[PDB]
């Protein structure tokens, strides 16, 4: 049983524009990160391979596929593709990280799904793209992973095949993807769509429709989101999942986003707290297929899935980061958003403080409607 990240440093020239949340480097960073601290070794990596177009259109259909190839390579948003597909905006742009990173970081979560068949243990960071639909770009995304990823499992024979998502934001994409049918549950803690994106979806009476009613659990979650309130949820819609389905096997997606230094989450969740999240899905249902996700804070993106890889890598967390990984850190520019908070103490350690608190009625009225 080996332990594997998938990765390149290639996706670093695949960013998004100047103006974009994802202009930063992430999964590239991550690998640099860890080199500097010592935590990877190269049997441990596999190289990011792009998914072929068959792969793709296990979810996604062609005329979409073909308007992503078109545009990226033509470097344009062609006639009526940024009302039929969503793309061109600020939001989804034309770059080279709309196809070309994208199918990189799709391939790797069948990468990703290969090993875990193999016996091993894989962690693809760049994956976990959940929102984009089957013919449309959508929050950041262009190709959805996540569902490429488990249709990929249904035509290899599973027939219960779970989906977790503790990204700060709704999986729209993976829940329209999978709403009518109860081969595959779709769970996702999120920030209510009351306040945040997607705002069209993610509230919790989305329970499903057909088949696969009572197969789609949304738990909207409220703003200031504290460590035993994230994990309260985690732990009780587990509990709802596991009464009602029992899994072949499992994907989960690990957005950073939900971290207190993230400007793109209202959540004021700690890095242990998220490393908690983790070990008590894997308690619950053993071992899956682990994904990436959002995450715009180039720090705490970097510690928290630096903490992942430790966890599965089975290495001790050095509670410090060495000269070489503080550097890393502040070569990258990001510009603070609220013009100075200060996260220089980010780099004073990897596993940051926990930052608990009581939990709200709200939160327990939540889960027990969710439960009810
Ligand atoms: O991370 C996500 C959500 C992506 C959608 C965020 C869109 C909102 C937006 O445009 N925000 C923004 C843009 C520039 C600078 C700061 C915030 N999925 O989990
Ligand atoms: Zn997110």
């Amino acid at each position: 049983k080996k332990v594997k990240l998938i990765g390149t440093l290639d996706y670093g020239k695949y960013r998004y524009p100047k103006n974009h949340p994802l202009k930063i480097p992430r999964v590239s960073l991550l690998l640099r990160f860890k080199d500097a601290m010592n935590l990877i070794d190269e049997k441990e990596l596999i190289k990011s391979r792009p998914a072929t177009k068959e792969e793709l259109l296990l979810f996604h259909t062609e005329d979409y596929i073909n308007t992503l190839m078109e545009a990226e390579r033509s470097q344009s948003v062609p006639k009526g593709a940024r009302e039929k597909y969503n793309i061109g905006g600020y939001e989804n742009p034309v770059s080279y990280a709309m196809f070309t990173g994208s199918s990189l970081a799709t391939g790797s979560t069948v990468q990703a799904i290969e090993e875990f068949l193999k016996g091993n243990v894989a962690f693809n960071p760049a994956g976990g793209m959940h929102h984009a639909f089957k013919s449309r770009a959508n929050g950041f995304c262009y190709i959805n992973n996540p569902a490429v990823g488990i249709e990929y499992l249904r035509k290899k024979g599973f027939k219960r095949i779970l989906y977790i998502d503790l990204d700060a934001h709704h999986c729209d994409g993976v829940q329209e993807a999978f709403y009518d049918t109860d081969q595959v549950f779709v769970l996702s803690l999120h920030q209510s769509p009351e306040y945040a994106f997607p705002f069209e979806k993610g509230f919790l009476e989305e329970i499903g429709e057909g088949k696969g009613k009572g197969y789609n659990l949304n738990i909207p979650l409220p703003k200031g989101l504290n460590d035993n309130e994230f994990l309260f949820a985690l732990e009780k819609s587990l509990e709802i999942v596991k009464e009602v389905f029992e899994p072949e096997v499992y994907l989960l997606q690990l957005g950073t986003d939900p971290l207190l230094e993230d400007y793109l989450s209202k959540f004021n969740l700690s890095n242990v707290a998220f490393l908690k999240a983790f070990n008590i899905v894997r308690e619950v249902f053993g071992e899956g297929v682990y994904l990436g996700g959002g995450g715009y804070h180039p720090y705490a993106l970097a510690r928290a899935w630096t903490l992942i890889w430790c966890e599965l890598s089975g290495r001790e967390v050095p509670e410090k980061l060495n000269n070489k990984a503080k550097e890393l850190l502040k070569s990258i520019d990001f510009e603070e958003f609220d013009d100075e908070v200060d996260r220089s103490y980010m780099l004073e350690t990897l596993k940051d403080p926990w930052r608990g608190g009581e939990v709200r009625k709200e939160v327990k009225d939540t889960l027990e409607k969710a439960k009810a």
